[PDB]
């Protein structure tokens, strides 16, 4: 298939947490008028993650959800506190494509497979944040605070085998870094699963997202680059497609 470019955004009481530098955009920190906009200039999925108080979090994730399934025509993942499968179900329900788990997924792997059972295997996202430790990919979680000592390997192996239908893979050891995707990992978990791998974390030009593609990334993803114009969106896939990457430019 064609290789994907992901935008993820960073929601906090319907808001993107710290906006966008888009001055066209009637309102540049509205999460349904930039993502519309992204999907209008190239970007093939958006996936967005909530961390929104716990009181206000629930009504405010659907109603997110609910306002971009209207107004936008590419798939998106919704993510950010998902600890069961009641929670995923209304999510989708109410217009999700996909949902992305991490933390409950590793405490409950049988959750993966609970989705996928009602939604299929590819409304699974699971995001697997890894770092090296003592020579070793290790899994985190709670956003990067528990080294849970499984290693990257097992768990990747484990989290095809319950069902999930697509890895994002977060390396913790670039974040906040514009050096490169992790292509070392990406190459590590290729020959380990047969799902699309997205990756992310450490992008900082276009030229690394050619690097994550030859490491066996199916998608890249990415936040700041885009929302800051560090990378124009359109000239990304123009630069991809002129060295040999195959991107794209009911009842």
């Amino acid at each position: 298939l064609a290789k994907r470019i992901d935008a993820a955004l960073i929601m906090k009481d319907g808001r993107v947490v710290k906006g966008s530098n888009f001055e066209n955009l009637r309102d540049s920190g509205d999460p349904v008028e930039l993502g519309k906009f992204y999907s209008e200039i190239g970007i093939d999925e958006l996936s967005f993650w909530d961390i929104t108080a716990s009181v206000e979090k629930r009504k405010t994730m659907l109603e997110l959800v609910e306002k971009v399934a209207e107004q936008i025509d590419i798939p998106f993942t919704v993510g950010g506190g998902i600890h069961d499968f009641e929670t995923a179900s209304e999510l989708i329900l109410r217009g999700a494509d996909k949902v992305e788990i991490n933390t409950a997924a590793v405490e409950n792997p049988s959750l993966i497979t609970q989705i996928a059972q009602t939604f299929g295997s590819q409304a699974v996202v699971v995001y697997i944040a890894a770092k090296r430790v003592d020579g070793e990919f290790m899994v985190f979680t709670y956003s990067g605070k528990k080294n849970t000592g499984i290693l990257l390997r097992d768990w990747v192996v484990e989290v095809e085998k319950r069902g999930a239908g697509e890895i994002v893979l977060g390396s913790i050891d670039r974040l906040g870094t514009k050096s490169g995707y992790d292509t070392e990992m990406i190459r590590f978990v290729r020959p380990l699963t047969t799902l699309p791998i997205i990756a992310h974390r450490g992008a900082g030009k276009m030229e690394h997202f050619l690097e994550a593609f030859l490491a066996g990334a199916d998608a890249a993803k990415a936040d700041s680059v885009f929302h800051f114009r560090e990378i124009d969106v359109r000239e990304l896939k123009e630069y991809l497609k002129k060295h040999g990457v195959n991107v794209r430019l009911h009842h």
